[PDB]
């Protein structure tokens, strides 16, 4: 039997499958209770189970499973797996383990593994050889990754938009100032569509910090990959603890010559988030936050980068500014310039209701060249030069006619070529 | 008999009553003791005595069927349900049971209940079959609440403006930001006819923390619906008792796919009432309150949601700015990215005189194309081109100036077509 099949199956479904198979009352007690029961009854029944889950590392030394779907939330039916294995097979934080469930015995209050058969979509023995995230040396992006939807779409402008402003590439951190009420969700999602279609083997998981529950479903709606997020009803460990799950796959996934994407939604709120729940270090820094909590956040933030072994890993951030909370601007003048390519978002762009409401003039990257072409970079050179004068909101109004008027972005290269 | 019933009656017929049933004293005791001793001595007669209430569970294991005239408050009076009828039918904290109850026998003090006719306004069968709250699909608010009735009167154009200015829907999760001496509470008691005038279906429950005395009463006899409150004069544990019976109440209404709405007085004075009954963690933030504090009442502001399923829960609830203290600040500090509609009163307006006292070019909800029509979204836009370059008090005068004019918002639109 599969877990997460139970797991992906609607609420209802299961409360249908447990009746079938009895247990009586199930529709009261929570999604987490009701495959419990179930797993635990089939269990009894002696048909093999078979589950799969991110490995973490609890204070105590012992390992738990926990699962994409719940939002690596820990649950009842979280699978809890001793050191012992942790010392068989080589295993941390973030990485995907796949095997055979044993049945909670006398004093086991969670499910347990009884003999695993995948480690991060791999055999366990090869999992041993592989080599850690940063010992693989710091590389300056040279891939591009091209986010051209290249279908003469609405939603393709926004895309091309950000393009010809500031190209992405494989490993870069990218970093987005969006003040109050500019897009960034809608730039979120087109970015997490075009990434999903133009670059479908990549691994893309968004991670969203302090959202409302609103949101959430339609993030896990519109993007096709993982969606991890953690509401404002939640505490600030449940942040925490979240983003350094995300943070941890994705660096597994790295070492594991896979190439991930992560779509984080707003470093000011993990870094308050941070700053809630580190203890105080005796010194408090200005605006009531600490020197140690701010670690942390450039802990999570580094980790982008171009392996030249194994692949890429991306992690594009975007920051909150003008909020009217102090903590957010010293957060950005923390970030000032950390980040490889810097996009800027303008609020009295927005208002006029165009969109995308971004800065060209501002918005840019360093040592494009490496990801870009030379006629790439000497168009997007006499580009600057020819929009700089301009406002930068009629600059934004004159990109997004011209633009309109080209089917794709090589029809815009030999329109101002000319 | 029933119980409810019986305490719907004023003060003076319960004693009226216990005096021509036979029963001395009567008179200075509290209302609660006298319902008491009532219904003592007719179940010492029998005659299948009654009564309903809403269900709290105690850490204990059994439970009390608290009643809503007296806000929820422990009585005498109150039900006592044994674990073993809230084992036999899942019954959860804010549970609506109505059914026959006995006297209580020698060595217990509270009346029992004894045979569940109603919970939740259905069989208990159907009850125990109902979905979880948290296991329901949040959504965006489409389906609108229209304010306005038309009358004309000048009542109706705080209607009308807040229906122009920030558009409400249900489920939806609306702050209000007023200063003091704003026109909070006039808002509120319009907000509650219009509700009570258009929307006839919904569940409405007005929560009052921290409130005075008179105001508490004038509530109760202007809103046609339930209000339940807690006055100063009371400790912060009643307070939080009283929010949270609310909240679960209203989940559990939620549940059997009913509109649920609720306007709750102050935000603030539950976030300082929540800071003041938790106890310390050891950080503590700006102004004195506790991080670990503000994790509950951001629970009873995130429960706010359109369920996908059906029902929904909408919650408008009052924040308190520039009141001079600087705990309240950081309480509003933490909370301005939860809600999705927000609308802020000016004392730069109320001082004139001018009411409603609403700042419009600051007041808005976020995708307020659900809620409207094309031609209603596209007249408000035009609306709001025209208001923006006036100043708040000038563009509200002139709004209400214009608004007053006309009976009807549709008809106020096509005049300002022309
Ligand atoms: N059709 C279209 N709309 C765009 C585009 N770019 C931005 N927008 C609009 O800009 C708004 C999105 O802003 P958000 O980034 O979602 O808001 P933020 O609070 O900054 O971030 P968050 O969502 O909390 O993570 C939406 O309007 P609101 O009604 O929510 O603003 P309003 O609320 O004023 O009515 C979008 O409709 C675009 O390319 N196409
Ligand atoms: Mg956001």
């Amino acid at each position: 039997m599969n877990l997460t099949e139970l797991k992906n199956t609607p609420v209802s479904e299961l409360i249908t499958l447990g009746e079938n198979m009895g247990l009586e009352n199930l529709a009261r007690m929570r999604k987490q209770d009701i495959i419990f029961a179930i797993l635990k009854q089939h269990a009894k029944s002696g048909e093999d189970i078979f589950g799969d889950g991110v490995l973490e590392i609890l204070q105590d030394g012992f390992g738990f499973l926990r699962s994409a779907d719940s939002s690596y939330l820990a649950g009842p039916d979280d699978i809890y797996v001793s050191p012992s294995q942790i010392r068989r097979f080589n295993l941390r934080t973030g990485d995907t383990i796949s095997g055979k469930i044993r049945p909670p015995k006398e004093g086991e209050r969670y499910f347990a593994l009884l003999k695993v058969n995948e480690v991060n979509f791999d055999k366990p023995e090869n999992a041993r050889n592989k080599i850690l995230f940063e010992n693989l040396t710091p590389l300056h992006a040279n891939s591009r990754l091209r986010m051209e939807r290249g279908n003469g779409s609405t939603e393709d402008l926004t895309a091309r938009v950000l393009d010809l402003a500031s190209p992405i590439g494989r490993g870069q951190r990218g970093l987005i100032v969006a003040p109050p009420k500019a897009g960034k969700t809608m730039l979120l999602q087109n970015i997490a569509q075009s990434i999903a279609y133009n670059h479908p083997d990549c691994v893309l998981m968004v991670l969203l910090i302090d959202e409302r529950p609103e949101e959430v479903t339609e993030m896990q709606r519109l993007v096709k990959g993982e969606v991890v997020a953690s509401t404002f009803d939640e505490p600030a460990s449940r942040h925490v603890q979240v983003a350094e799950m995300v943070i941890e796959k994705a660096k597994r996934l790295v070492e594991h010559k896979k190439d991930v994407i992560i779509l984080l939604d707003s470093i000011t709120r993990l870094a308050r988030a941070y700053n809630t729940v580190v203890p105080a270090s005796g010194k408090v820094l200005t605006g009531g936050v600490d020197a140690n909590a701010l670690h942390r956040p450039k802990r999570f933030f580094g980790a982008a980068r171009n392996v030249e072994e194994g692949g890429s890993l991306t992690i594009i951030a975007t920051a909150l500014i003008d909020t009217g909370s102090k903590m957010d601007e010293v957060i950005y003048e923390e970030f000032k310039g950390t980040g490889n390519m810097e996009l800027h978002l303008s609020r009295k762009i927005a208002e006029k209701r165009v969109f995308p409401a971004i800065d060209y003039n501002r918005s840019g990257t360093r040592k494009e060249e490496l990801l870009t072409t030379q006629e790439e970079l000497q168009k997007m050179w006499i580009l600057r030069k020819i929009i700089h004068p301009m406002g930068e909101i009629d600059a934004m109004e004159f990109l997004i006619n011209k633009l309109a008027m080209t089917k794709t972005n090589d029809d815009f290269f030999e329109m101002m070529k000319r």
